[PDB]
């Protein structure tokens, strides 16, 4: 289903129909302290985000940008920039010649160039400097600062139809307009279809899927898919899976971002959690072995079942740094921890390991299947670790070299 | 978008194509605890659950369930209870009519029905129960108790296709038959398509998705969807989203439940949460006001922001009891909180009223949109308690009787 598209690299990471989706992320330290800023990236990159956006907001930003990225080489990181540009982009690329040289894309935002004539002005002197530099480019729309000139133009296209449309939907439909229309723009100078990536986004799920199946039809281009501003928490986390599921399915994306608000002294490595998380849980990517387990009910004992998942799970993640090293292909790793007969065997035929404890009315032992057969059957007390010592088992035979 | 279906009644909560999309939940507590029993399903109901389901596995847990019921009527709560049933349901039916009697629907499961000739015989006497005392059913297949009859037989009849297609592909063939031929059986013992909810569920999000797009194809019937087996945690919501939201999208669901495995301690109220948000981030239902907000970075100050964010959030949660009582509608209540001037007055301008902080570079004051339009602007100390105070005004005005 997957929607080809040309191959943009992003430093050393493709990015297109042809790639892996990619998870990216953004930096929130301030740009210009450089200590805090190259942790952060590091943090991030070593979490999963194969490219880091850091926000380049003014001078100070700019002049840290180097310093930032020669750190990150000095320690063989080769984690992609992308720097993020409002208001100001032209003047800091042009003045900050070392800025432009070390980021490996740069974002632009249709709605946030300037007004009226100066727009087009700044536009063409960011993609300018990109195509001198041979740096690729994404052309970033936003709902949130949408350019009230198209909107205008498109209210009154609107309002001659012989049904207009909503107010709202206008503004959706100005919000793709914006992108195709700088696209185009781009395409026109010179920049390669190499060079360019494009995002249009939104708040509300619903609105996303309808977008992004218009920028898919309209435009060539790799897009960059995310919910924006999908705020904190479960609903930030809930509402990002929800926009970004259908789409994916239906093959449109090629990288995404997931834009959830911390909460206070929560670290910002979540919102990269999150985005392998969709990409795993629809099948996309594998980053770590999962644990498929059973809500339990009234049929089980309910600490004991939630106890030994939440085990499972911990070791699971404690083994990981190991494992990646020795096993390839463990990321695809299926563990299954189940509560009761009625579905514990069978889920955990479908896991490549799984256990189905006792509930009500069993005897108590607990089969262990692996490859969709019986293992063995465990009881008594330390279930947990001879579990433990059969998946390990399990991985040096299944993922072994 | 919404597929039409014939509305099932579950105590007075009406499902179906022509009603809202029901929020259900499963009790973790044994049945035959009352005390305890009764507890969750109040707390469940109270969190949002406008059905609860619990099972009734054994005879104790069969005396059980009418004294729940009569508890739970005590108090003036008319939650509707759904009894799960698995190998002896024909029997704890036939021999407690009471419990019968109390619950307000029985949930089938074609593949714990017994073995050979004994699965029709018991499939008949739960659906004459029914039949006679006017309850509805859900015949509700699972991938972890897949009728291994069923997939032997399409196994064959993949076996005889010029391209065979894959035995997972085939597992799933059989959930969705096994659960089309339980209904076509039942409808022809004479149970009434007002009677009548079916599911069939998988762990895989789209598996899920292709299983029922099948479902909802070959049968008429209101569809109970949900991801079973979603894991823990952040996996399980994201998942659980994720899988949900391209069906429901595509009008497909009339009912949902989300399969979440608490973590020790952790309330069973969560997948009530998760499912709630699921429909509400897809603008589906609205359960609750919620908080747009960006996800901070270089711009603005980390934790100012945040904190305001959370804040907002916290006061909201306070004020929603009081406010549903004298607001009636403020459950659609957006509200937005944004980290600087790029995207902050536009996103602020598409929720109900939001504030627009003072990101790098910008003068120390906030405005305030309501309505799409400035409603004013606050600097110093206090920012957040004023804001609060604003919200309250907005939604006396604009959420009166
Ligand atoms: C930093 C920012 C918005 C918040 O990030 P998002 O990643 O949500 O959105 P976008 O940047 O438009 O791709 C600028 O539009
Ligand atoms: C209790 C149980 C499974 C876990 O609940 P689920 O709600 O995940 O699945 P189902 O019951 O099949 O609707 C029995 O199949
Ligand atoms: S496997 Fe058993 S304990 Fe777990 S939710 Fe299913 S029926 Fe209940
Ligand atoms: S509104 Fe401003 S502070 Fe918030 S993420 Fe967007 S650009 Fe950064």
């Amino acid at each position: 289903m997957r929607r080809p598209t040309p191959t943009v690299y992003v430093g050393r990471v493709p990015i297109g129909g042809a790639h892996p989706i990619a998870v990216q992320s953004m930096t929130n330290t301030p740009t210009r302290d450089v200590e805090a800023t190259t942790a952060q990236v590091l943090e991030l990159h070593r979490a999963g985000s194969e490219i880091v956006r850091l926000t380049v907001n003014d001078e100070e930003a700019a002049k840290a940008v180097p310093e930032i990225k020669r750190r990150l080489l000095a320690e063989g990181a080769e984690v992609p920039l992308v720097g993020d540009f409002h208001f100001n982009g032209h003047l800091l690329l042009r003045k900050y010649p070392k800025m432009a040289e070390a980021l490996d894309k740069f974002r632009i935002n249709p709605g946030t160039l300037g007004r009226g004539r100066h727009k087009d002005e700044h536009f063409a002197e960011m993609i300018r400097i990109a195509m001198d530099l041979g740096k690729p480019v994404r052309i970033g729309a936003n709902w949130g600062s949408l350019d009230p000139a198209l909107l205008t133009e498109l209210m009154d296209r609107n309002a001659r139809r012989p049904e207009p449309k909503s107010a709202h939907e206008v503004v959706l439909e100005a919000l793709v307009e914006s992108a195709v229309r700088a696209y185009e723009a781009a395409l026109e100078m010179g920049l390669g279809e190499d060079k360019l990536v494009l995002s249009a986004k939104v708040s509300k799920a619903r609105d996303l899927v309808w977008v992004y199946r218009e920028l898919a039809r309209r435009t060539q281009a790799p897009l960059h898919l995310g919910l924006t501003e999908a705020g904190m928490g479960v609903k930030g986390i809930v509402a990002s899976a929800a926009a970004l599921a259908p789409l994916l399915l239906e093959g449109i994306g090629d990288t995404i971002r997931v834009s959830l608000t911390p909460a206070p002294g929560e670290p910002r490595t979540k919102e990269v959690e999150v985005a392998q998380e969709i990409l795993q849980a629809l099948g996309l990517r594998a980053f770590a072995p999962e644990v498929t387990s059973c809500p339990g009910c009234g049929r089980t004992t309910s600490t004991f079942f939630q106890e030994l998942a939440e085990e499972v799970s911990r070791r699971l993640k404690e083994r990981l740094p190991e494992w990646r090293a020795r096993y390839p292909g463990v990321e695809e790793l299926k563990v299954a921890v189940m509560g009761c007969v009625v579905n514990g065997p069978g889920e955990s035929k479908h896991a490549h390991i799984g256990i189905s404890l006792p509930g009500a009315g069993e005897e108590p032992k607990a089969p262990v299947y692996a490859d969709g057969k019986l293992l063995t059957i465990l009881k008594g007390e330390g279930i947990a670790e001879e579990f433990l010592r059969l998946v390990e088992d399990y991985v040096k035979t299944r993922f072994a070299p």
